[PDB]
């Protein structure tokens, strides 16, 4: 591995620690309950989430969501997180050698269909069998809490679970995760591409430099870029399967209004 590589890959490192407040490392202290004997509040029933909730009493009261089901209260709060992440990924994707001088419509085209392939992988690092860290990391809403929900909302995370489980037994670290985000949000194949030869050069690079660094760094796995290759396609996949369980719950549920900043990404996805 070269020097120029070498760097590349410790800038986008950078960008995704300065860009992203909940990495993996984080997480997986706070989970381990090894740096704190103050565990964070647990979230397991109807009961303790009302008790959670009367944190964010404000937000609920200004989005007139206080007093609807308690459903539509965890999508709308989730749907918060997913703006903040995709402005966190839109930042993030500037460190990405190539990505600023790009044009501005490509620069859209390339988020507009990663950021839910990079929130679904990143979102495996604060999840484990039982559950998920929550508001940076001052929860844990459990598994099966979310799959007690009435459906279809019980449907939403499951499969995210699911995803979580087997890519985190990769055993990633965040300064693999890094590169693998920059690689899915640097991809010629997303529809409306206009400039496709400069950004499939873009990628290129990016898978490059992420091939010599799983070698270097988990030398003992050989084929672990293969299986990240192919983790790219499962969430691609996962992806596309959550794009349709949205429209379902847009259309058959009057009372779960959609972001705006969201309605534009799922908007004519695919
Ligand atoms: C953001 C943070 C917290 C809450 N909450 O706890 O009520 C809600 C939101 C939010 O963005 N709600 C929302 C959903 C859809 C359209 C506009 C606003
Ligand atoms: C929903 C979507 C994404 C995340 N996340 O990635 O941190 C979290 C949630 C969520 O359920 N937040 C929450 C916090 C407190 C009480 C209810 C729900």
């Amino acid at each position: 591995m070269t020097a120029d590589l070498k760097s590349l890959a410790k800038r986008i490192y950078e960008a995704y620690l300065k860009n992203f407040n909940m990495n993996k490392v984080k997480a997986r202290v706070i989970l381990s309950g090894k740096a704190s004997n103050n565990p964070p509040f647990v979230i397991h029933d109807m009961e303790t989430l009302c008790m959670a909730e009367k944190t964010l009493v404000a937000k609920l009261v200004a989005n007139g969501i206080q007093n609807k089901e308690a459903e539509v209260r965890i999508f709308h709060c989730c749907q918060c997180t997913s703006v903040e992440t995709v402005t966190e990924l839109t930042e993030f994707a500037k460190a990405i050698p190539g990505f600023a001088n790009l044009d501005l419509n490509d620069q859209v085209t390339l988020l507009k269909y990663g950021v839910y392939e990079a929130i679904f992988a990143m979102l495996s690092s604060v999840m484990n069998k039982d559950g998920m860290l929550v508001a940076y990391g001052n929860g844990f809403i459990t598994r099966e809490f979310l799959k007690s929900l009435r459906k279809p909302f019980c449907d939403i995370m499951e499969p995210k679970f699911d995803f979580a489980m087997k890519f985190n037994a990769l055993e990633l670290d965040d300064s693999d995760i890094s590169l693998f985000v920059a690689a899915i949000i640097c991809c010629g194949d997303r529809p409306g591409l206009l400039n496709v030869g400069h950004i499939e050069k873009m990628q290129e690079g990016i898978v490059h430099v992420l091939r010599l660094h799983l070698q270097s760094n988990h030398p003992d796995d050989i084929f672990l870029f293969p299986k990240l290759l192919q983790k790219m396609a499962d969430l691609r996949q996962l992806v596309t399967e959550h794009a349709q369980l949205v429209q379902i719950i847009k259309k058959t549920e009057s009372d779960a209004a959609l972001h705006p900043l969201l309605q534009e990404i799922y908007r004519d996805m695919y």
